[PDB]
């Protein structure tokens, strides 16, 4: 028997979500052997070098899907907010796995504890280094600054905590949640005051586009339910052509037997915005299939044992918001944003 090789980095986000993945495997196959491969450069120097740039620092994506078409390894674990729309040539998005919390939390300094964004004092400094978030949090608090902030969960919550300079942190609950940090969550922001990302709080399982065996084994952790929302978020993304790291957000549910889907679009500065709500008739599909191997990913997501009907509307719909915000002009804020 092929033992399931695990792709993961030495990080501890990195490997929480990889062991979770495992955990959920190993409930369905109680009997199948995982090994693990982490590759850190033999040490933390050789990639605090890579650090004289970091932000869009997907490098280690790169890596993990070089690793992958080696056959190193298996199966990686990734953040589905981490994974681009396009995947390259020869990979895609085996699993959608359980929604975690979606919504972007506020962490306080320890003197503002008890107080929201909206009662912290005027020209408090807030630290994000998401063109998202501080587009939509500048327009919604005036007063108050959104600095930059560097590093990992531990180096961001550690500077907050130490330095005078940031009043208040801006951070993924799903997280903070994984971490046991859910305790420095301080306020969860609702679509009104910050829309999330697209696929955040939702972990992607990244495997080879014509291994059918490892996507058999890992189609037994698709949610239907999160699939559907991340396929009409991503499907809208795609569509609208940001680039890469622009002011793109989201809202998504399911209830009543509707995918309901908000998306909007910021400058920097959120002055101008195009915010808009569009909803579907699709119902979350309880049942499993037995689909075809010739039916094309969608959103460089493989989910062939569940109904491609309801996966289509998912895309569809995104699609049509995105067509909506474009002839609103969505294009051109874009663009200014790209440029800065
Ligand atoms: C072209 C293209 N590339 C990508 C990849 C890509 N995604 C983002 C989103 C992102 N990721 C992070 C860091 C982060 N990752 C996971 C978590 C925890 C929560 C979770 O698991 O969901 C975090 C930390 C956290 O969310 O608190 C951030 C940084 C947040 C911050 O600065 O405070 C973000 C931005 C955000 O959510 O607003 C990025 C941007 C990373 C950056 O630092 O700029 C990238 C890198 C890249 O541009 O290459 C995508 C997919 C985007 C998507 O689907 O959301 C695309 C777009 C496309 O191909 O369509």
């Amino acid at each position: 028997m092929r033992v399931i090789r695990v792709g993961t980095r030495k990080s501890q986000l990195a490997r929480i979500q990889t062991d979770s993945v495992v955990a959920t495997l190993k409930a369905s196959y109680p009997g199948l052997q995982f090994e693990i491969i982490a590759m850190s450069t033999t040490g933390d120097k050789i990639l605090d070098t890579a650090l004289s740039k970091i932000g869009e620092k997907s490098l280690f994506t790169k890596e993990l899907e070089h690793a992958l078409e080696k056959n190193e390894v298996d199966l990686v674990v990734h953040s589905l907010k981490d994974l681009p729309t396009v995947l390259p040539p020869g990979f895609t998005i085996g699993a959608i796995c359980k929604r975690e919390n979606p919504h972007d939390a506020v962490v306080f300094h320890p003197k503002f504890v008890g107080k929201t964004l909206e009662t912290l004092p005027e020209k408090s400094v807030v630290g994000t280094s998401s063109l998202r978030r501080a587009a939509q949090l500048q327009r919604k608090f005036p007063h108050l600054e959104f600095r930059s902030i560097r590093g990992n969960l531990n180096t961001r919550l550690r500077k907050l905590d130490e330095q005078q300079e940031f009043s208040a942190i801006i951070l993924a609950t799903a997280g903070l949640q994984r971490m046991g940090w859910h305790n420095r969550v301080g306020q969860i922001l609702h679509p009104e005051e910050c829309m999330y990302a697209v696929g955040q709080g939702a972990l992607g399982v990244e495997v080879r586009a014509k291994d059918q065996d490892i996507l058999d084994l890992v189609g037994v952790l698709h949610d239907p339910e999160t699939l559907l929302r991340c396929i009409a978020e991503r499907a809208f993304l795609r569509h609208l052509e940001g680039g890469c790291s622009v002011p793109v957000a989201v809202h998504t549910a399911m209830k009543d037997g509707q995918l309901y889907l908000t998306g909007g679009v910021w400058s920097l500065d959120g002055s101008d915005s195009i915010q808009e709500t569009m909803q579907a008739t699709i119902h979350v599909p309880a049942q499993h299939e037995d689909g075809p191997e010739d039916d094309p990913q969608l959103v460089g997501i493989t989910a062939r044992n569940i109904p491609r009907g309801p996966q289509l509307a998912a895309q569809n719909l995104g699609i049509s918001l995105a067509n909506l915000l474009l002839s609103k002009g969505a294009k051109n804020i874009l663009d200014v944003a790209r440029q800065l």
